């Protein structure tokens, strides 16, 4: 009976390990809305899904567009 | 009649382009050998394959693997 889950996720795929064995770094770095705007990976042969452990690096690189807008 | 195409690719998903608007970034930093180890992008919904736009960061990232083992 937790808040309604948010849109896929807040933290790393799913458990936090080095990312350096990443195989695969992906990043959901859509537009501004709530599908794809984080980070994500695919920890090499063992864990695989998105990533967002309290990294706003990635939300920094979303909130880029606005901040581009904002020249006016 | 060119060189055997090398293991995935060397430069950008297929093309260059602004990698910002990219919906996934996904990046093959495998350990040392060939299959991934590389940069990789999923472009917005317009471009999606792998990605190598002459940035030695990716390999500089693998890099560091044997150069860590280089401290003695």
């Amino acid at each position: 009976s937790a808040k309604e889950l948010r849109c896929q996720c807040i933290k790393t795929y799913s458990k936090p390990f080095h990312p350096k064995f990443i195989k695969e770094l992906r990043v959901i770095e859509s537009g501004p809305h709530c599908a794809n705007t984080e980070i994500i990976v695919k920890l090499s042969d063992g864990r695989e899904l998105c990533l967002d452990p309290a990294s706003p690096i990635v939300k920094k690189i979303i909130e880029k567009m606005l901040n581009s807008d904002k020249s006016n």
